[PDB]
């Protein structure tokens, strides 16, 4: 193809939406949308984004004082 990375064409094709250059933007790899941060579908998805569950978490529980099960 052209003369990019993994022969893009630069027609933006991929699994996903966007070129093979940017797959990993995509996630691609993960096979799991970036976009779409509250899915409903999907479990516990903003949680497996996020660093930090303090926030994201009911008062009883503590990610931070639990080594086991830490969101
Ligand atoms: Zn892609």
């Amino acid at each position: 193809g052209s003369t990019a990375m993994a022969t893009t064409m630069e027609q933006e094709i991929c699994a996903h939406s966007m070129t093979f250059e940017e797959c990993p933007k995509c996630s691609a790899l993960q096979y799991r949308n970036g976009f779409y941060l509250l899915k409903y579908d999907e479990e516990w998805y903003p949680e497996e984004l996020l660093t930090d569950g303090e926030d994201d978490v009911f008062d009883p529980d503590l990610d931070m004082e639990v080594v086991f099960e830490t969101q």
